[PDB]
């Protein structure tokens, strides 16, 4: 597979829960749910979020960690790409610039992560993306120059397997 080990699964105790987290987005199946804890209601705030996720069935509890020696990125945007994976856009975790980055397909239990849209230009940043089967619309935030005092935004939508 063209996967990396880009997360740490960490178990959480069952009295553990987020205290400045998004909102919790279940699964389609509604098996599991999912969240942002660290950065605020909408992941605004500078920081290194942490995914949660919830296994509502077996009511168990724990957290996808970015494997990083230093704490310059972070997950920004996450929602299912099905009932075993995530769509996770990873931005840098400081700064007013870093609204977006690359996304990312990520399992929710072995932390194993394949890009599902890289621009390859720091200029085009993934903010967010909506899945209705097999497609994904993207949305990439372009600044025109490095001044990044000018932008625009586009939809492209990408087909999967």
């Amino acid at each position: 597979d063209n996967s990396k080990k880009m997360f740490l699964k960490k178990e959480l105790g069952k009295n553990s829960k987020p205290t400045f987290a998004t909102k919790w987005k279940n699964s389609s199946n509604n098996k599991f749910s999912a969240c942002i804890e660290g950065k605020g209601e909408n992941a605004l705030e500078e920081g290194v979020g942490k995914i949660y996720i919830k296994n509502l069935k077996e009511q168990s509890k724990w957290e996808l960690d970015l494997d990083q020696d230093q704490q310059k990125n972070t997950p920004k945007y996450i929602d299912w790409f099905d009932d075993n994976n995530l769509m996770v856009v990873i931005s840098r975790a400081h700064g007013t610039v870093s609204q977006g980055g690359i996304l990312y397909k990520v399992n929710i239990e072995t932390g194993q992560a394949t890009e599902l849209y890289n621009t390859k230009d720091n200029k085009k940043q993934v903010v967010y993306a909506v899945k209705k089967g097999d497609k994904i619309d993207v949305q990439i935030l372009v600044y025109e120059d490095d001044d990044l005092l000018e932008s625009h935004e586009e939809t492209k939508t990408i087909t999967v397997k």
